[PDB]
C-alpha cells in the first residue's frame, strides 16, 4: 500500500479542507473545458453559415478569434493583471509567500478571460488556468474557513494547484509529483501535506472522469516496446531538447519584452495587438489547422505517422512562431501544452530520420514522438519526472519508462550545463525583480 509509505500527521480539519479544495477545483475545470469547447463550437457555426462566401469566412474566422481574445486581454489588464500568462509562476510565488493570491478579482478573470482566449483558438494551454484557479480556490476555502497558520496556508495552496493539473490531463500523479519537483522551493523550507495533495488530486481526477465520458485527452492506442539496442538514440534526442530548451526560454522571455514595447503598458494598445494575435490564430485555424489551436488535434495524427518529415518541419516552426507569440503577449493561457505539442513533432521527426538511418534496429516512428512529448518539459520547465509520468498517464504506453527516462535525463542535463533554468522561476524572478524596484 501507498497508504504506508504516508503516515505522518496532519490535522484532519485541513484534510477536509483539502477534499473541498479537489471538489470544486474538479467542477471548475470541467466548466472551463465546457466554456472552451461550446465557444470553439459556436466559432465554427459561424464558419458553417459563411460557406457560401470565402473572404468572409476568413473574416469572420479572424473577427470572432479577434473579438473573444480581446474579452480576455481585457479582463485581465482592467480587473487582474497576474492572471495574464500562465499563472502558475504566481501560484509558485504565493507558495515562497512572495506574491498575494487575489481570488476574489483572479477567480472569475482567469476564468473568463481563458474562456476568451482557449475560446478563441489562441495556441494556449488549459494547464494555467487550471493551475491558477485550482491554487486560488485552495487559498479561498482557506479564507472563508478564517483557518490559522502556514501549513493551512501552503498545503490548501498546492492542492489547488496539483489538483488543477490532474484535472487538466485526467493524470493524478503528475498532479501531485508536479508540486514537489516544481512549485515548492528549497532552502526557503515549506509545509505541505502529501495526504491534502494526493486528497485534492483524486477528487478532482474523478470530477475529470464522471463529466468526461470513458475517454482518453490523447489516444495514441499502443505501440511497439524499445529494443535495448536502440536505447542510445533515446540520449540523442534528449541532447537535442536539452539545447533547444534553453534556447527557447530565451525566446520565450525575450518576446515578452518586443512584445511589451508595441504597447508598452496601454490598455487599449495592448487589447488591439492580442486582438491581432487573438484573430490571426482562428484565421490560422481554419486555413492551417495545425499551427494554431491547442496542440492535441495533432499529437495522434503525428505519432501514427500521418504527417510528412516536410510538413512536420513547417508545423514545428509555425507552432514556435503561434506559441511565443499567443503566450509571450501575456493572454490567460499555459505554455504547458503548447510544450507538449512541439515536444512530439520534434519527437515525431527525430523518428522518421532514425527508422531510415538505421535500418537494421526495428524502430517505430510514434515512439520517439511520445519521448519527445515530454521532453520540452524536462528542458525548458525542468521538471522531467512530471513530463514523462504526465506522458505516460495520458499515452498510457507504461513499457516505454526506460526510453523516456534517457530521453529526459539528456534533456535536463544539457539544459543545465548549457545555463538554462526552469522557465517558471524564471518568469517568477523576473516579477519579484519589477516589485523589488519600486522598493
Ligand atoms: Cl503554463
Amino acid at each position: 500500500i501507498r497508504q504506508l509509505l504516508e503516515r505522518d500527521k496532519t490535522p484532519l480539519a485541513i484534510l477536509f479542507m483539502a477534499a473541498v479544495v479537489g471538489t470544486l477545483v474538479g467542477l471548475a475545470a470541467v466548466a472551463f473545458d465546457k466554456g472552451v469547447a461550446w465557444l470553439q463550437n459556436q466559432r465554427m457555426g459561424a464558419l458553417v453559415h459563411t460557406a457560401d462566401n470565402y473572404p468572409l469566412l476568413l473574416t469572420v474566422a479572424f473577427l470572432c478569434s479577434a473579438v473573444l481574445a480581446m474579452f480576455g486581454y481585457f479582463l485581465v489588464r482592467k480587473y487582474a493583471p497576474e492572471a495574464g500568462g500562465s499563472g502558475i509562476p504566481e501560484i509558485e510565488g504565493a507558495l515562497e509567500d512572495q506574491r498575494p493570491v487575489r481570488w476574489w478579482r483572479v477567480l472569475p478573470v482567469k476564468f473568463f478571460g481563458g474562456l476568451g482566449t482557449l475560446g478563441g483558438g489562441m495556441v494556449l494551454g488549459r494547464e494555467g488556468p487550471t493551475v491558477q484557479i485550482g491554487g486560488n480556490i485552495g487559498r479561498m476555502v482557506l479564507d472563508i474557513f478564517r483557518l490559522k497558520g502556514d501549513e493551512a496556508r501552503h498545503t490548501l495552496l498546492a492542492t489547488g494547484a496539483a489538483a488543477g493539473l490532474a484535472a487538466a490531463f485526467n493524470a493524478p500523479l503528475a498532479g501531485i509529483l508536479f508540486i514537489w519537483e516544481e512549485m515548492r522551493p528549497q532552502f526557503r523550507y515549506t509545509l505541505i501535506s502529501i495526504k491534502a495533495v494526493f486528497i485534492g488530486v483524486i477528487m478532482s481526477t474523478i470530477m475529470y472522469r464522471i463529466f468526461n465520458h470513458e475517454v482518453a485527452l490523447i489516444d495514441v492506442g499502443k505501440l511497439s516496446d524499445a529494443p535495448l539496442n536502440t536505447l542510445w538514440l533515446y540520449l540523442i534526442l534528449g541532447i537535442i531538447f536539452g539545447i533547444f530548451g534553453p534556447i527557447f526560454n530565451k525566446w520565450v522571455l525575450g518576446m515578452q519584452d518586443l512584445l511589451h514595447r508595441v504597447h508598452g503598458g496601454n490598455i487599449t494598445k495592448w487589447v488591439l495587438m492580442g486582438g491581432a494575435i487573438g484573430g490571426l490564430c482562428g484565421l490560422l485555424g481554419f486555413v492551417a489547422p495545425a499551427t494554431s489551436g491547442g496542440g492535441f488535434n495533432l499529437i495522434p495524427i503525428a505519432t501514427a505517422g500521418n504527417f510528412s518529415m516536410g510538413m512536420l518541419v513547417f508545423i514545428f516552426v509555425a507552432r514556435v512562431i503561434t506559441t511565443l507569440l499567443c503566450f509571450s503577449s501575456g493572454a490567460p493561457g499555459g505554455i504547458f501544452a503548447p510544450m507538449l505539442a512541439l515536444g512530439t513533432v520534434l519527437g515525431t521527426a527525430f523518428g522518421m530520420v532514425a527508422v531510415e538511418l538505421f535500418p537494421q534496429y526495428h524502430l517505430e516512428a510514434g515512439t520517439f514522438a511520445i519521448a519527445g512529448m515530454g521532453a520540452l518539459l524536462a528542458a525548458s520547465i525542468r521538471a522531467p519526472l512530471t513530463g514523462i509520468i504526465l506522458v505516460l498517464e495520458m499515452t498510457d504506453n507504461y513499457q516505454l519508462w526506460l526510453p523516456m527516462i534517457i530521453t529526459g535525463l539528456g534533456a535536463t542535463l544539457l539544459a543545465q550545463f548549457t545555463g538554462g533554468k526552469p522557465l517558471y522561476s524564471a518568469i517568477l524572478a523576473r516579477t519579484l525583480a519589477k516589485q523589488e524596484a519600486e522598493q
